[PDB]
């Protein structure tokens, strides 16, 4: 087929599926109005940077599969490897390193929601009778399905034994960043109060020089895993969604009920696209809540809900707050994510997270395939957050610059 401009392959994708039917004018001037990008000034540091972040992506990135669609319809090469050797200033497309700095944005929306559930199979299409409205807040998390986004962070390893670029740093200060040195300073112990071989129940996690993956049980090629500073980067991206929240409440004079959709699991949590390491990183996402959540206060936070199934993650989740007693009311459920009784929305702010991909327009894939496209069938999202439908979100008046401070304090500037 031949390429299509790319505002008119989004149309056509809303008329095809019947989006563009769902919502009428009057309330989505509303929820475009809305709209709000608040970025983290260290890495986004001007008007052009943030819009390019928000532009310059694929149209669908499929979430099992390495398939999707570029923004004029066309599907992605079967060539490996060119995703990885997108360059900086490429003219359609994110870098890698760009992709890494243009995830520490936060797109929000006051947007229309007509359904629940949906995603996946067991979790039913819940209609709500008269559709509601919900503060959604879309995040994209550390991805590890490739070896050219955040493994290039947190991991040490055979092949590539050294971290990389200036602008994070900071995350590394005061820890090793080459293998050798950090398999000598672990000694043979296994964990340390900064680092930690990956273990897959008993055996290693580990790979060949050549560059494949395998478990093994010897520390020789076992790869390495840098926690404190994986923790280091949670906290700047959960105080700016604790911020943007609050902020949110605070314009609004309600204080939010937050779905706290787990965001960086799943597939984004495969090494390699088979090794699992949930298990392992999920307690420093809770760690990020429970330091902020205990030294902050949110006076228009009044609830966060985790959704959290798995019975690991449920028991971390009770050990970390067993302790807490800071004064954001914090508990997990198993409920939907999009998912409010009445009295909770005469209440409160409902807000909820969107875990989306930094690299795909907000919305994803269009079928019922993942919570972010759940979110995009149930919601006025894609209308409200996409460039094409709604040009107010490339507009300067619409963002908000935010600074975290040493004490992980956030300061928002509206311009």
């Amino acid at each position: 087929m031949k390429a299509i401009p790319p505002k008119i392959w989004f149309e056509t994708q809303l008329k095809g599926s019947g989006l563009d039917k769902k919502f009428q004018i009057d309330e989505l001037i509303e929820t475009q109005s809305s709209v709000r990008v608040f970025a983290n000034k260290k890495y986004l540091p001007d008007t052009e940077t943030i819009n390019e972040a928000l532009t310059k992506v694929t149209a669908v990135n499929v979430s099992g599969d390495k398939s999707g669609y570029f923004q004029n319809g066309l599907p992605f090469p079967n060539e490996a490897g060119y995703f990885e050797k997108i360059p900086v200033g490429h003219p359609e497309l994110l870098s890698p390193i760009e992709r890494l700095t243009g995830s520490k944005k936060i797109v929000s929306s006051h947007s229309l929601v007509t359904a629940s559930g949906g995603y996946p199979l067991t979790n039913p299409l819940l209609p709500y009778r008269k559709p509601i409205r919900v503060s959604i807040f879309s995040l994209a998390g550390p991805s590890f399905e490739n070896n050219y986004l955040h493994y290039r962070l947190f991991l040490l390893d055979s092949v590539q034994k050294i971290i990389d670029s200036p602008l994070f740093s900071h995350l590394h200060d005061g820890l090793p960043i080459q293998f050798d040195e950090a398999k000598k300073e672990l000694g043979e112990y296994d964990t340390n109060k900064l680092m930690a071989r990956i273990r897959l129940g008993f055996p290693y996690l580990a790979r060949f020089s050549s560059g494949g993956f395998y478990p093994s049980f010897s520390k020789s090629n076992a790869i390495i895993f840098l926690s404190e500073a994986y923790f280091r980067y949670q906290l700047e991206d959960v105080s700016l969604l604790l911020a943007s929240v609050n902020q949110t409440g605070k314009e609004t004079g309600k204080a939010a009920l937050l779905k706290a959709t787990a965001v960086g699991m799943g597939f984004f949590a495969k090494i390699d696209c088979g090794y699992d390491i949930q298990h392992i990183i999920f307690p420093y996402y809770l760690r990020a809540y429970k330091k902020l959540l205990s030294e902050h206060k949110f006076p228009w936070i009044a609830k966060i809900e985790f959704p959290i199934f798995n019975e690991i993650q449920q028991e971390q989740f009770d050990s970390i707050f067993e302790d807490y007693d800071g004064p954001t009311k914090v508990y997990r459920s198993t409920r939907d994510v999009l998912e409010f009784r009445e009295e909770e929305i005469e209440k409160y702010l409902p807000a909820a997270i969107n875990p989306s991909d930094a690299f795909a327009l907000t919305g994803n894939e269009w079928g019922y395939g993942s919570v972010e496209s759940m979110i995009g069938n149930n919601s006025s999202i894609r209308f409200d957050q996409v460039h094409h439908m709604n040009p107010l979100i490339l507009d300067p008046s619409h963002h908000v610059e935010a600074q975290i401070n040493k004490d992980h304090g956030v300061e928002l500037t509206v311009n």
